[PDB]
């Protein structure tokens, strides 16, 4: 059979949590199609049929300067990192859907946050009243799903299909940042009063929408060059709406407004230690083995004070 290789360097990297898919855009198909034939067996899909969703769901991601293919294969891969590093944790179904939940989880991402679309009165704003992007991002994955010759999941039952495509829904839906917050607050107290049961199908979905956040966010878990590096391109989007918003007459907050280029390291800080760290410590209290994740993001967070500090 037809198995992926990556060079050596590659092969070796690509297990660690902190690896960076490089800047050949060619090589990011054959990079996620070897996570999937190692995270899911060789059998899980056609590779004929996945090859052709990945082109279409590549297709389906638009030239802005973050939320592009490179993010979505990207956070596929913080995904592939957590499902190596917690094999029995999770069923057959589970780690099928959410590397497909991950490579899709923001097609057709314009680079404009939800707020932006509801303050523009954008037609999604009224299709999706909460969740706007995420349920859009699900709209697309299905859409793609329902291409002929595309159907990567074919051959699963009426049954194994609507949970495996309820698994991405929810997976999508999660990632969400507006939702990560009373998410992790819920996970933190079930597993502080030790109430947390992974036989619970409400709290694998918890703990699965966690890991999502996670995976979206995995650019504060590189090392220092790829997170400061990362960091313009999400500024880039941020000054565009900053600055859309001002066309609409508001005056957006700082984060987004480039003439307050100067705050950007404090807002760095008030992100780490009000989402990413917090995301991170209550992902290693639930899946020991993701420490590596909370262990980077805690050294970018020293970094982004060594720049407050003039350091660098
Ligand atoms: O660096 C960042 C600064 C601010 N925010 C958003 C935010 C700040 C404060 C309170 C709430 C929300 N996010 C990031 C970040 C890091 C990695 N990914 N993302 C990200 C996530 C979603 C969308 C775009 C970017
Ligand atoms: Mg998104
Ligand atoms: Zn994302």
């Amino acid at each position: 059979l037809m198995q992926f290789t990556l060079p050596v360097r590659l092969c070796k990297e690509i297990e660690l949590f902190h690896f960076d898919i490089g800047p050949f855009e060619n090589m990011w198909p054959g990079i996620f199609v070897y996570m999937v034939h190692r995270s899911c067996g060789t059998s899980c899909f056609e590779l004929e049929k996945l090859c052709r969703f990945i082109m279409s769901v590549k297709k389906n991601y638009r030239r802005v300067p973050y939320h592009n293919w490179k993010h979505a294969v990207t956070v596929a891969h913080c995904m592939y990192a957590i499902l190596q590093n917690n094999h029995t944790l999770f069923t057959d179904l589970e780690r099928k859907g959410l590397l497909i939940a991950c490579l899709c989880h923001d097609l057709d991402h314009r680079g404009f946050s939800n707020s932006y679309l509801q303050k523009f009165d954008h037609p999604l704003a009224a299709l999706y009243s909460t969740s706007t992007m995420e349920q859009h991002h699900f709209s697309q994955t299905v859409s793609i799903l329902q291409l002929e010759g595309h159907n990567i999941f074919s051959t699963l039952s009426s049954s194994e299909y609507e949970q495996v495509l309820e698994i991405i829904r929810k997976a999508i839906i999660a990632t969400d940042l507006a939702l990560y917050f009373g998410n992790r607050k819920q996970l933190e107290e079930m597993y502080q009063t030790g109430s947390l049961n992974l036989n619970n199908q409400s709290h694998r979905d918890r703990v699965i929408g966690l890991m999502m956040t996670a995976c979206d966010l995995c650019s504060v878990t590189k090392l220092w060059p790829v997170t400061k590096l990362t960091a313009n391109d999400i500024y880039a989007e941020f000054w565009a709406e900053g600055d859309e918003m001002k066309k609409l007459g508001i005056q957006p907050i700082p984060m987004m407004d480039r003439d307050k280029k100067d705050e950007v390291p404090q807002g760095q800080l008030g992100f780490y230690n009000a989402v990413a760290i917090p995301c991170y410590t209550t992902l290693t209290q639930i899946l020991p083995p993701t420490e590596p994740l909370l262990k980077a993001c805690r050294d970018n967070l020293s970094q982004w004070e060594k720049v407050i500090r003039g350091e660098e």
